[PDB]
């Protein structure tokens, strides 16, 4: 009734609720897998406690997570997460068989799989430069690490029988000025064309390049900027993946969503909250969050945007985050969902700002909480605090063992 | 449907929050609206938008009333020194006496509304050089700060007459284009000049002074001699009022963060609410993220009677009517979801070090029912509940304002 | 000496001047016409005195400025300066014979013109949109005026053999929170593609498309946005023309030159000086602009890189305004012309990260003024300081009088 | 060589700019080098990057005498607590004293440098929650208080012995990494706390207490105790320095907006100038726009003896004592430069309303030989002419530095 009476207030607009509810459960999330273990890894190498130690815990955590938050969604794995046996393989080494559990795993529970290549934390991008470095041995090394990881995708793919996305990631830059900026960011250039020179079927692999406009120790120049990856992006057929907290002061990803519909078809994203830098803070139904989901819904777009999260706050419980952080881009289409596009296009279209102000501010008050409620017990999660008592339960008898 | 409040009153008060407490107190919080936004800035000196703006001060007054219809509770009028009310006989701003304010006074007493008020030191032949209270020559300077005196005398008399005291503001448009040569003088002739206005006491039951920073405005981009720090500064040492504007600060700033310091050292504030988008582009007031951080700072430091909201914007592309119903319902809004926080659980999860459930929480009341409340809050008060009072300016539309 | 005294320090590091000079008298400053008449322009239908008025009195002013401005340059034109007779004719009727005058005139005096359809001040530009006007009879009305344009930017690069660059810049956005951001980009891309239908020779005009971020009653959101026309111009084979006080706060267009340059071939320019909102404050000699032209010379884009530019300042003398922005990106072009780019860019190679910055830093002292001064007397213009009497002389006798 | 400096004293005559007088007041103004950069953030407590870092009091000595070498004029040394010389002894923070920096005043003294100092409220047990004088716990707050008036008293030793006041300087970390529920109640125990550091009354003569706001840390996010608002409050009503820092700061937000408004109700004033990149990231200073409108600023103003100028920056990345030279020759530079502006004719054009040549001589004046009067103030302060300091740090790294 409850619900009931609410969805009657969405009826009168024509908003049909059952509609948005039956969409927004196809929807899926791709969960980052660092959030686990604080970016640990397995790979041979005073925050809160008990942080998964192995891949069977970092398994076992995020099933914890995922019968927190509604729906069905994907994980998504860095080549750090590789299960070796107890056997160091170098990175330019990596294969299909070193993600066996994980993709057995991921099937079992019908879930999909996302990959990164990993160019950090390593004695060949120490010197903070990885496809664009000064040096073709360390360039060679990370390429063929890249050409391993689409593999890897591919294998994910046409296992998982829904396509990986595999999306590179590079901390290349420097900390102070630089004396030239055109060089490495043509050492890059002539990385990727080797990374993507293997074709692939679109259909178990899609590949993905991440700008940043700056990092910690690369303050003042990153080779792969904004410009570079929207550009390379659109010559070679890839997606450009856009984060939250990689872009300038008061600059939106919102704002982007739009034109690079118009030009590219498919978009990923990665949902971060930046709180002053690429702080990685857990996401939260803001304002631009809402934007986001507004440009997504609005532009029909629910298959074309890739949707994921990659946050990272180690000071609080992990599994708490993924779900916190989840079960907010989840509200926010939802939220997105039940607005009145056609009205409020058709009174922008006509000139009317008077009302296109006033009912997107009224919609702020209308009870998305009764359908946001009722769509998590449909959904078999806990539906409002309800979901901290799990997580509780779960640290202590757990989370607390290790 | 007061079934939706009864089932909303259960679900805030499973945390102890009382949302028939929060609606009394909600109920006596004064907004103060400026008269800004009903005739285009336009005022009654000697001196291709959106249709039917105000152009008389019985235009503006029907108008007010008419917002007022919309808005629940009860309120305040910001009004601006050209906005008096001379005859048709040209009288200087360094003329102005409370008797070019008494048709307001009355029409505020019979309403039951306050006034607060505002010297205006902009669009004027001594203003041409932007430059004002620190204007080289003494004469302007002079002429300036017998303005501000004399604006300081019309608030006193609101405050004797309407029995709620009246905040006088003074912002200054003084800057310039350009770099400067000198960033110093011109502010020494600012404190100067100042230090003149608030040199006769006046009762502090009558009338409190602020002074309004800017960052920067258009003109006026590369320096303004009114800054943050002179006007902190001066407040300070001259146990005056800081007025600060959400729109008058450095990309990314809020002020949402400096009221918590600030109570701590002045025991008042006052607050200009308004949208920048980009710059001090004065936009309609929304229910956003930072509207809802101010409310939450008011609320939770229990400055409810310490921080004095007014309003402050102007959009010309929209119905006016509107543009101030939207903008003050939505700070009543956010008012009302500050109060319908569980702060005490809240602030012991803080000082516990327990970030999961503050973050958890604070999250979670973002889709509790604050709508049922509102609602209802709405229609005790005499006020068009969600969408309907569009119905209302629909008419008055017509039905008045379009016959102007 | 002096001079000669200087010639030597820079010449210590394998650094000619002579021929830095050499290549610096060659390059052409577009010099924006808006600044003398503060926008008026000639079309039927407070701040600083002596402002040109008419056709006459604004070829007489920019003249005076180019009489102090070493080399030789071009003029930028806008549509609203065209020469009917005293006819009247509407933006979509305009025609090579309304621009004839301007021709003559610059063949007269050495100069290359460029061109801008103009999209603003205008009752089909009244409602803020345009080439994406929700109206098809207005969208039509500008995309033939755009196409009108094209056609005198054909004549300008004929007539004066060096091709003219046509740049498109539209007011289009809305002051508000728009309730779509798609369907109207979605039409600036229909509107565009109509507008560069016809093909023009390369050797007679170019065209360019000119992001913007916000203006006033734009403040919300802008149709054109960096990322819609950095894809269109990559797309359809235009130029990307950059504008310094068109983008987000701390972003800068000297970190965009180098990763554009790997993709266009040809990239267009705009210096404004930003003051925190997009004001067109004359350009000063300042960091941004020092490093743009950095960035200009060691990438070897001289040639590659259109130099326009665009400030409006009713505040002070308008040839002053003209002759001070223009001295000072000369001044920049020198200074990079007058760093040890190779030392550097090998230190930068080997991680010598010590000296990069150190020798950068040590060059902000160098003898600069001594080189430039030689330049201004080499060039016909006045040395110092000494320019600013001209002026004087040019506002008692002629600017004062009208 | 001679005649270069003549040739351009003589195009700075021109403008009545007296430049031997310029230079002789240069000579007299002390930078406070920050010791941090010599050893990473080390210290001498009990408990990738470029090599040759200080490990010892004795080669941080060392160092330091190095830059000095290398740098024109006199100056200062910015001491932290952790750079405590306990023989063997392990000492805890609110246990320090006089004895404790004994060598370091000695030190001092025969090389004729001022000493400045901070208490280190970071990397210890008790700020591991990253609250110190705001944390809930009274004895840990008690604690942090304890070592603050221990390191105000160590100052004022410093003051005595070196017969010039030095200045200890308050910055703390407090904050939290994620939204807060509460920003009034940290702040009325950090203001408390700072009541009591400053209860034990300390001879001025000796000793001047400034304090230090940040805008964000890594891992304090979303809010810190220390708001500018806070620090500017606190400073004016208990009498003491606010110590402004050009990285602590909003995007676009500039200290030398800042600067006037301050010497108009502080008298005194300290600054700590670091690069930001896109953060409090501590580069080193170079000699850029904002470097030029600080010390423009400082000369104008008439405040060489208002304005305390320190260094703070750590760049783990390049050679340290390089770091030091560049970074202090630089904002030397920058005064020179200030120095030679003429200052009069630009002011009286701007009180004129000549925008024109106030903005084209600020221009002209940067091209003027700059250079020429440097190369002579090096060479007549017994430092390296140009590139050439370069040289000794190769010769120190070579048979020094690398035999570490
Ligand atoms: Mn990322």
């Amino acid at each position: 009734s409850q619900f009931e009476r609410a969805k009657i207030e969405y009826g009168q607009w024509g908003i049909d609720v059952e509609e948005a509810l039956e969409r927004l459960k196809q929807v899926p999330i791709s969960i980052h897998c660092a959030q686990g273990d604080d970016v640990g890894g397995f790979e041979l190498s005073g925050d809160y406690p008990g942080k998964a130690t192995t891949p069977e815990e970092l398994r076992m955590d995020l099933e914890k997570a995922l019968s927190l938050i509604p729906g069905k969604h994907r994980v998504n794995l860095h080549a750090i997460y590789a299960e070796t046996d107890g056997k160091v393989v170098e990175r330019d080494q990596l294969e299909p068989r070193h993600f066996e559990k994980w993709v057995r795993w991921a099937k079992r529970h019908g879930l999909g799989l996302d990959f990164n290549p990993t160019l950090f934390s390593h004695e060949k991008a120490k010197d903070g430069l990885t496809l664009a470095h000064p040096d073709q041995a360390i360039r060679q090394f990370w390429i063929d690490h890249c050409i391993a990881s689409r593999k890897i995708g591919e294998y994910f793919g046409k296992e998982l029988e829904t396509p990986c996305l595999t999306n590179i990631w590079i901390p290349d830059g420097y900390k102070d000025t630089p004396s030239d900026r055109l060089t490495p960011r043509k050492r890059l250039k002539e990385s990727l064309d080797q990374i993507f020179a293997a074709e692939i079927n679109e259909a178990y692999n899609l590949d993905a390049v991440e700008s940043k406009l700056f990092g910690i120790g690369s303050e003042s120049y990153v080779v792969g900027s904004h410009e570079f990856y929207l550009s390379y992006a659109l010559k070679n057929d890839k997606l450009c993946l856009l984060d939250t907290g990689h872009y300038h002061p008061t600059e939106t990803v919102s704002n982007k969503i739009s034109a690079m519909l118009l030009f590219h078809d498919k978009l990923a994203l990665h949902v971060s909250r930046p709180v002053r830098w690429d702080s990685d803070h857990v996401v939260t139904f803001d304002d631009e969050l809402r934007e986001i989901a507004l440009e997504i819904v609005r532009n029909d777009a629910l298959d074309r945007v890739l949707i994921g999260l990659d946050f990272f706050d180690a000071s609080i419980n992990r599994i708490a985050a993924w779900t916190i952080g989840t079960r907010n881009v989840i509200k926010a289409l939802l939220f997105a969902m039940l607005i009145p596009h056609k009205q409020l296009k058709e009174w922008q279209e006509t000139g009317d700002y008077t009302r296109r102000l006033a009912v997107l501010e009224e919609f702020k008050t209308y009870p998305l909480g009764a359908i946001w409620n009722e769509y998590c017990e449909r959904m078999n999660v806990p539906i409002k605090e309800e979901w901290l008592k799990e997580i509780a339960i779960y640290e202590k008898e757990v989370l607390l063992q290790r």
